[PDB]
C-alpha cells in the first residue's frame, strides 16, 4: 500500500475473491454470520466473528475469522455499526475477502456440471 511495508512481495500474490450471498426470505431466513471491528493505528478493519454452519456465509466460503476489505462497493471504516445492521437486513449482500493462491485449481462447486 502506502506509508508502509509492501505487504508480500513475490511473483504470485494473493487473490481476492467476490462472495456473493443470497437468501430466500428475510422475515425468517436471516444470516448467522456476525462481523466485528478491529482498530489497529486508525486503521479500522472488519473481521468475521462467527459463521452459521447450516448457512449460506459457511457454504459459501466465510469462516469465523476471515477479513473483510469491502461491502456492496463501500469501505469497511466508513461504514459504521448503523450501516453495518441495514446490510445484514438484505435478501443479498456483497463482501470482498482476500485468499492465497494454490495447486488446486481443477473443477469448481455447483449445478454448472456437464
Amino acid at each position: 500500500g502506502s506509508s508502509g511495508s509492501s505487504g508480500e512481495i513475490e511473483i504470485c500474490p494473493k487473490v481476492t475473491q467476490s462472495i456473493h450471498i443470497e437468501k430466500s426470505d428475510t422475515a425468517a431466513d436471516t444470516y448467522g454470520f456476525s462481523l466485528s471491528s478491529v482498530e489497529e493505528d486508525g486503521i479500522r478493519r472488519l473481521y468475521v466473528n462467527s459463521v452459521k454452519e447450516t448457512g449460506l456465509a459457511s457454504k459459501k466460503g466465510l469462516k469465523a475469522g476471515d477479513e473483510i476489505l469491502e461491502i456492496n462497493n463501500r469501505a469497511a471504516d466508513a461504514l459504521n455499526s448503523s450501516m453495518l445492521k441495514d446490510f445484514l437486513s438484505q435478501p443479498s449482500l456483497g463482501l470482498l475477502v482476500r485468499t492465497y493462491p494454490e495447486l488446486e485449481e481443477g473443477v469448481e462447486s455447483g449445478p454448472s456440471s456437464g
